[PDB]
């Protein structure tokens, strides 16, 4: 590195060489450049003074705090702006009182950068002056003071920030709503409830999102089961989107079988198929799967009306589980049919060997129109025994089965 | 409707007619079918008894509560299961004590359906018996008791549910973690902190998501600026994904100009370009835009290395705003270049008429290799004055400008 070369270039006669040396020492900043840059703050030209101030904040050494405090009283508003920004970047408590005075500066950029620096330092002494800054003539200063109050997290700012939600500027209302959510509490919850209902823009977005996780509280309010956010469906769209959809194809009895999820990735959701609460989760997964499958059929060219057959469930389930899973999957040219195929025995293959499954068949029975174009759907495929049996049985009845869907794959 | 026809079919001699009448009255359920269905609960066949019980819960009339309580002591476990489910669907407090006894049933399905019904009713009296049910031999009963305790929301269940996070079944741990998050509090926050760090599966997912919004609390912890969730980037991927990306194309000086967002949809994020906190939001938006644009170039066939030129920013910004916006956009065959194009005046067109803009030009200056394949990038297009001027200037210098990018559109 050339750190020591740039340190020498700070005392050059050429202005463009002195400036480039200060900017270079801001990127490749070493503690060796701190003392030479402190001297560069007393340069004749303001372009060198502001570049040295910028570089000192980028280095972050506590030695530059006192000369940067003197640079807050500089004749040039660009040098004052850089000194205020740098003081917050360093984060030393000594800059708090000098930065509080900079909040009353003539230049709106110096006021704004001093407010942001006070939030970066996080000292409680800045709370009252930043509350006054929420009534500045420049909206950029108001916005920066609201953001700084949220970074400090002092409750003394709650009522002034609630009044800032009625500001004329959209970015100021947004900064105030954010600051409120960062502080939290009962007065904030009540302000968010009014802002979500009557507010607009990004301020309303913050309020709506805050109430999804904090508000709406009740013993039994409908919530998402993977993130606990308030949601009418047991899986919010964000959580549903995060579920890994892995498409696989196997050929069983000449019929193509499509799976959409791996058992290892949705194990708990599958295990909860006979739970009261975790029941309505599977129709959400099959709706996601059916939407991708309908695109596959269009790419294939299979645009004929198709009729779904589900393996009829027994009294061991809370509701018509297969009917709900099939109703969710069906969309586009897919249409659901109920009670066409049923097993004469209620044996469970879960956790059983391939030998047990092959020796315990479900005696299938078909009851419906045989001239229709069908497809069968089931929740999971482990060994393919159940599907091979259903396909073989319907093939003997001369029934058109275009494909089979097994939502989840364990094979 | 045929409600009164099905009411008569309940007293038919044919078994298949009596069953279909009870099932039909469960879908097209009227209060007129309640008294006939109460009589159908005392049928000789269990298939009629369970269908009448199912239909009574679907109707939800309080008159069926007492005969369904008697149906909890039925000889058939399928009729008991249906009576327990229906009692929770109605939600009458009178079923609480009879359902508490059903938690000790021989059939694991009756115990499970009674636990879920107790959670639907929401009465506090079920808390202690449901806590005992968290130690059932059947994991489906344990899972249902954990879900029911979360629906009641009584704090007496916190410590037994914290012990359920160490259950041998994955769905039971998941149900217990959900129930804890639904109750909330300091003991829950501490249990979520250990579960997020040391747990696995969906139980860990719930814990991680709960801590993103409730935990990690500090005065200045890095948070998302649209949902307040803990996030190192000022916009979490979920919030970034929700931002409406609207691609538009205009031709300025023969050069195609691409925009990716509407000003009306990201107004506050654009307005905050010169704010300290809201600064790093725009490079996130241009990274999202550049990822879609790189797919457009591949579809077009423009696979040549392209070099980005940004309109150089002045001392009015916190950092190199254009450099950060260009660095975020560039990916794939797009490579960034800095300080090649600069305006000799710092006039601001924001909120000015088309007349003001056309009479106040930015005297552009190019400094770089002219033989390169370039593209220019800017944050917003309102009237196209700035872009028409930059393109016209570079065209006179015989410089290859393949296209222009204006992240945001106000035109
Ligand atoms: O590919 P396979 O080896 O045939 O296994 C798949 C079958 O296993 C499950 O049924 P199960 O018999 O366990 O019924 P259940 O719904 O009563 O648990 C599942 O619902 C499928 O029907
Ligand atoms: O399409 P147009 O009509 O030319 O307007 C677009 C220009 O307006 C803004 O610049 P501005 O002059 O406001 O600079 P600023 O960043 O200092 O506010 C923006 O950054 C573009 O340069
Ligand atoms: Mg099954
Ligand atoms: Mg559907
Ligand atoms: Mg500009
Ligand atoms: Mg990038
Ligand atoms: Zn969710
Ligand atoms: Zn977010």
């Amino acid at each position: 590195e050339k750190v020591e070369m740039y340190i020498k270039n700070l005392q050059d006669d050429s202005l463009t060489v002195r400036i480039n040396a200060a900017n270079a020492l801001g990127k490749i900043g070493d503690e060796r450049a701190v003392e030479p840059l402190i001297k560069a703050l007393k340069d004749e030209d303001a372009l060198v003074r502001l570049s040295a101030a910028w570089a000192l904040g980028k280095i972050g050494d506590e030695r530059a705090v006192e000369p940067l405090i003197k640079a807050l009283k500089d004749e040039d508003s660009d040098v004052r702006y850089r000194a205020a920004t740098a003081l917050g970047q360093i984060g030393d408590e000594r800059a708090v009182e000098p930065l509080i005075k900079a909040l009353k500066d003539e230049d709106e950029r110096v006021r704004q950068s001093a407010a942001g620096a006070l939030g970066q330092i996080g000292d409680e002494r800045a709370v009252e002056p930043l509350i006054k800054a929420l009534k500045d003539e420049d909206w950029r200063v108001r916005q920066e003071a609201a953001f700084a109050l949220g970074q400090i997290g002092d409750e003394r700012a709650v009522e002034p920030l609630i009044k800032a939600l009625k500001d004329e500027d959209s970015a100021v209302r947004w900064a105030a709503a954010l600051a409120l959510g960062k502080i939290g509490g009962e007065r904030v919850r009540a302000a968010m409830e009014k802002l979500a209902e009557t507010g607009t823009g990004f301020a309303r977005k913050v309020a709506v999102n805050y109430l999804e996780t904090h508000g709406g509280s009740a013993g039994s309010p409908m919530r998402c089961l993977t993130c606990l956010k308030l949601s009418f469906k047991p899986l919010c769209p964000n959580c549903l989107n995060d579920l890994p959809l892995s498409l696989k194809v196997r050929v069983l009895e000449g019929v193509s079988v499509y799976s959409f999820y791996a058992y290892s990735e949705i194990e708990e959701l599958i295990k909860s198929k006979y739970a009261l609460i975790g029941s309505r989760i599977l129709p959400l997964l099959s709706q996601k799967a059916g939407a991708e499958f309908v695109k596959i059929l269009q790419e294939q060219g299979l645009n004929i009306p198709l009729y779904g057959i589900a393996i009829d469930d027994k009294i061991k389930s809370f509701y018509s589980h297969s009917a709900a899973l099939l109703k969710g999957f069906c969309q586009g040219n897919l249409k659901p049919t109920y009670g066409r195929l049923r097993a004469n025995n209620a044996v469970s293959y879960a956790g059983k060997s391939l030998e047990f499954r092959a020796n315990n068949p479900r005696n299938f029975t078909f009851k419906g129109d045989e001239s229709l174009d069908y497809f069968l759907l089931d929740d999971i495929i482990t060994t393919g025994t159940t599907l091979k049996e259903a396909l073989k049985y319907l093939k003997t009845l001369n029934i058109k089965v275009h494909f089979a869907i097994a939502l989840c794959s364990a094979d």
